[PDB]
């Protein structure tokens, strides 16, 4: 029993820039269909699979961006990242990193973890740094623990606690301010020649990447579905916005919709700080996943003609 797409999904969906579409029906025999492929027809029971995604997706809110759809885009990302290199990974990662992906936003609101510091919300004295990634992780073991949801119970026991640990780690990557370090390390690493992928802290910071590449590949689609993602993020961005007005803080101008004019000098220094850096060192450790820096760099040189009014 093979879950298999239309033609022009069956093909498409092998690129980077794939686009999963406006029919929400398919997400998830999209993403067995990437289990299928990536991990293979025996890594999880089929009945417990479908159960655990129905779950998962139950547990992503109706917010402009950080929602189902997000989660099923971030683990295509990480299954055209796989699949372009087949024997780099282990059997425990491919199964551990696509999970990782469809979880690593479960029950977000649409707020930072500023917000939540700022708003002194019960998560933000539960977890002092990455909350909403330390309750995105909380809330993955939890969808485990259901009866019937366990689709990692046929691992042996060392075997399930390594597969835990790397959903753990991949989860909390997914944090930005971790990000700015640990690309810098890699990038000292890959320079000075010392990156070693037999190094289990090495490969954790490498996956680290992947995980950061993946989270922000909105921003390696064609120009269209970019500027039509863009959108979406603002609304939450601006919606945190008006929050932090209502508790008295003049927000960050990225989050104030009064400063919607200077969106594409925002866009430029976010692809220039972030977005770039990040998928240029993935490149350098990962040489197929080029096609993420060249789509990249194409969506800069679009918000650069915005900013020269040609758009
Ligand atoms: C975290 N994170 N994750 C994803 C994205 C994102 O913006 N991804 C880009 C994207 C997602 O989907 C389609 N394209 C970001 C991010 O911090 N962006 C940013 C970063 C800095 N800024 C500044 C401004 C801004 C806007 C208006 C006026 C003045 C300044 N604007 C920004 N925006
Ligand atoms: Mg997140
Ligand atoms: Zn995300």
């Amino acid at each position: 029993m093979q879950f298999t797409l239309p033609v022009r999904l069956c093909k498409e969906i092998e690129l980077f820039h794939f686009d999963i579409g406006p029919f929400e029906n398919m997400w998830p025999g999209i993403f067995v269909y990437m289990v299928h492929r990536s991990c293979g027809t025996s890594c999880f029971e089929l009945e417990k699979l479908c159960r655990f995604i129905m779950s998962v997706k139950k547990n992503y809110r109706r917010v402009p961006y950080h929602n189902w759809k997000h989660a099923v885009t971030v683990a295509h990302c990480m299954y055209a990242i796989l699949q372009n290199n087949h024997t780099l990974f282990t059997d425990l990662e491919r199964k551990g990193l696509l999970i990782a992906c469809l979880c690593h936003d479960l029950d977000h609101r649409g707020f930072s973890n500023s917000y939540l510091q700022k708003f002194d919300h019960p998560l933000a004295a539960l977890y002092s740094t990455s909350t909403m990634e330390q309750h995105h992780f909380s809330q993955t073991v939890s969808i485990l623990q259901l009866e019937g949801h366990n689709i990692f119970s046929t691992l042996s026991s060392s075997e399930y606690e390594q597969v835990l640990e790397i959903i753990r780690k991949a989860i909390i990557a997914t944090d930005l301010a971790l990000y700015f370090g640990n690309r810098k390390q890699l990038e000292e690493m890959y320079q000075t020649g010392s990156l070693n992928l037999n190094n289990q802290s090495h490969r954790d910071r490498v996956i680290g990447l992947m995980m950061t590449a993946c989270d922000l590949c909105s921003v390696t689609k064609l120009w269209p579905v970019t500027k039509l993602t863009a959108n979406d993020i603002y609304a939450e961005f601006w919606a945190e916005g008006d929050e932090m007005k209502k508790l008295g803080i003049q927000p960050i101008p990225m989050m104030d919709r009064d400063k919607k004019d200077e969106v594409p000098q925002g866009q430029l220094g976010f692809y220039n700080a972030v977005a770039i850096p990040c998928y240029t060192t993935l490149t350098q450790i990962l040489p197929p996943t080029e096609p993420l820096l060249k789509a990249c760099r194409d969506n800069l040189s679009q918000w650069e003609k915005v900013i020269r009014g040609e758009e």
